[PDB]
């Protein structure tokens, strides 16, 4: 699995709402979270089609770029 931290926003990223859960399988397109900026709010979908494994963040919490956000587990066959 790979950890997905905050991308390059150019400022601080405050979590507004969370439309995901643990064990939920996302897709390459569906949104994932809604962070707000100092001049515009941006959303971040799932960067990989996997199943949420653990949430290292919360709703309303603040995070600075470079900080880990969540850990998706893209079962690449494994079996």
């Amino acid at each position: 699995s790979e950890i997905i931290r905050v991308p390059d926003i150019g400022g601080d990223g405050e979590v507004i709402e969370l439309l995901v859960k643990t064990g939920d399988l996302i897709e390459v397109e569906q949104g994932l979270v809604v962070l707000e900026s100092a001049k515009a709010s941006m959303e971040v979908p799932s960067p990989k089609a996997g199943v949420v494994k653990s949430v290292s963040v919360k709703l309303g919490d603040k995070l600075k770029e470079g900080d880990a956000i969540i850990e998706l587990e893209p079962a690449a066959g494994a079996r």
